[PDB]
């Protein structure tokens, strides 16, 4: 299909039936599959990254220079493969795109990198995509950068000439972004925190690969952004940066048979056109959802008021729940977020300007204010909102220094699942920045199933989508920890079992680690005293390990009353459009 008309959900790309698509949870399998795709490139490699760390390894542990990203791209580039890279140009943030760009272009003359934007702006290029030969395309929330690689283990420690090393995260890759963000990126293989003292912050993300027609659709988005970026500065207008051109479309002859539609967010500054098709697909999929929603997003800033926050994703969830409550349907909404926003800050003393600013708009979407989701549900159903919505986070524990350590599993995913039939994997967070189209540039794909599996829906027979059901059962089985029945996702037996574990796990982590955030600190004056108490994990480690045997999975309830007596807004100069 062509690109003269806008398509479903006002998307530049039409739905591509018969697409072979495969999902990836955590950066382990994603970076490994990316390495396999890079290795078999014959003509072109298209890369967009909000942050690209060149020395990252796509496979672990690192024994050699093989599987290192900048080495692999250098090995394809001089077989004749044209590597075109678009990197977000920061406002020196500390991602240091200048070092990434100069290092990438130093590898081979067949590797060309353009940085955008050059002008001062609050918005960014956020989409993560790698396309090989316009036939294989990777996208999601995973940037080829430090701290993203992780697996089901969610290791908190990395203790054990690359010949005999056994570290999974080398140097700048061993990180805990809340404790301290990156510095000195021109020294990749050196540490910037203490592995013996400070644990890792696990990284949960969801990626996806598509084959065939959607990949050319995604390659056309890159080609549009590329040739448009060629027009943005005099250095890029030279023939040094070649015009990229699409590979005409019916030259299109382990993942599943799907229907995939490519959606994106673009504006005049990011590309030559406007599109908010991710937002459209988000509103529509919520509205047509018949049974449940599984949301796993880094941010959750929604609920329109016309002035501060404009996207109506949260307003679509309240309307969908309020209707299921009036008809008497069985309808669940699972929302999983990182317990803390992703910024450096001392949570022992309140978190900081940036974290509290995000928390303000997080809780405003959830529980605090007239526009919040829960306050509007309680206005129509009272305390029965606990039956329709469940907002949780993740947290795991390990050992370090001879005593148990704990840390939240930073949920960087940007995924939505509806009715075990429809999936949305992309870079778009639930906020105005990623969704409105006018701000950050984003990508997403809508994966609707065609082949179905026998399943259960509230105790009833239900042919569920093969691609979507398998993704949710992977998410549920990991956050819930062998004897569990995960077929039915909306029944009272599972939903009660779900909430019981989210609260019990939340309790145990609070008794043993006294972790933050927590419902036990509703003010800053109370928080000052809560942190002056040493937790049981370090007082009596044998006792702590005893109680930790009762934790099942990583699911912990999201603390709604955490610092609920505080402003959470900064006194400050920064436009509030930055956090919305
Ligand atoms: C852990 C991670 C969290 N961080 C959260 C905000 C996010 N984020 C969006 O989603 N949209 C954004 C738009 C603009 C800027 C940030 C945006 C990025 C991930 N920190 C880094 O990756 C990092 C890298 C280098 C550093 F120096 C410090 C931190």
């Amino acid at each position: 299909r062509d690109f003269l008309q806008l398509h479903r959900h006002d998307s530049y790309a039409p739905p591509r039936p018969g697409t072979l698509a495969r999902w990836f949870v955590n950066g382990a399998g994603y970076f490994a599959a990316v390495a396999d795709a890079i290795l078999r490139a014959q003509e072109e490699i298209f890369i967009t990254d909000w942050w690209l760390s060149p020395e990252v390894y796509l496979k672990r542990p690192a024994h050699s220079d093989d599987w290192r990203l900048d080495i692999m791209l250098k090995r394809k580039a001089e077989e004749g493969v044209r590597v075109s890279i678009l990197l977000f140009k920061e406002v020196e943030l500390g991602i240091n795109s200048g070092y990434s760009k100069r290092a990438l272009m130093l590898l081979h003359p067949n590797i060309k990198v353009m940085r955008h934007p050059d002008q001062v702006t609050l918005w960014a290029h956020h989409e993560k995509l790698l396309v090989v030969d316009q036939v294989v395309a990777f996208l999601g929330g995973l940037d080829l950068a430090y701290g993203r690689w992780d697996d089901l283990h969610y290791r908190l420690t990395d203790l054990g000439d690359l010949s005999h090393n056994q570290f999974f995260w080398l140097g700048k890759d061993y990180s805990n972004l809340i404790t301290k963000d990156w510095v000195q990126l021109d020294r990749p293989f050196e540490d910037f925190i203490d592995r013996e003292t400070t644990p890792r912050m696990p990284w949960r993300d969801v990626g996806v690969v598509v084959h065939g027609l959607p990949a050319r659709d995604l390659a056309r988005h890159f080609i549009q952004r590329w040739n448009f970026t060629k027009t943005t500065k005099a250095k890029y207008k030279t023939p040094t940066y070649p015009y990229l051109l699409p590979k005409s479309t019916s030259t299109a002859n382990g993942g599943q048979c799907t229907t995939v539609q490519v959606l994106r967010s673009v504006d005049r500054w990011s590309a030559g056109t406007l599109e908010n098709s991710i937002l459209n697909a988000y509103l529509h999929t919520i509205r047509e959802s018949q049974h449940f929603l599984y949301i796993e997003n880094q941010f959750f800033i929604s609920c329109s008021d016309g002035r501060t926050v404009l996207n109506k994703v949260g307003d679509e969830i309240v309307d969908r729940i309020l209707k299921a409550h009036k008809q008497g349907w069985c309808y669940r909404v699972y929302v999983l977020l990182p317990l803390l926003p992703g910024f450096e800050g001392d949570i022992s003393t309140g978190g900081g300007n940036s974290i509290q600013a995000i928390l303000h708009f997080t809780y405003r979407t959830l529980c605090r204010g007239e526009y919040s989701i829960l306050h509007r549900l309680k206005a129509a159903m009272g305390t029965a909102w606990r039956d329709y919505i469940s907002i949780c986070g993740l947290r795991t524990h390990g050992e370090l220094g001879g005593h148990p350590v704990s840390e939240l599993i930073y949920i960087h995913s940007k995924v939505l699942i509806a009715d075990d039939r429809t999936v949305i994997i992309g870079s778009a967070n639930i906020n105005d920045r990623s969704l409105l189209g006018k701000r950050d540039s984003e990508l997403a794909v809508l994966i609707e199933d065609t082949e179905t599996e026998p399943s259960l829906m509230n105790g009833a027979e239900y042919q569920a989508g093969r691609f979507a059901l398998s993704l949710r059962k992977h998410c549920f089985g990991v956050i819930l920890g062998p004897d569990l029945d995960l077929r039915d996702p909306i029944c009272d037996d599972f939903f009660q079992l779900w909430q019981d574990m989210a609260e019990s796990n939340a309790n145990i982590y609070e008794q043993i680690f006294r972790c933050l955030p927590s419902n036990a600190t509703r003010s800053l004056r109370t928080l000052r005293e809560y942190v002056a108490v040493e937790p049981l994990a370090t007082v009596s480690p044998p006792l702590a390990r005893s109680e930790l045997t009762q934790v099942q999975g990583h699911l912990v309830h999201f603390p709604l009353k955490f610092l609920e007596d505080e402003s959470l807004l900064p006194p400050g100069m920064i436009p509030l459009e930055v956090w919305t």
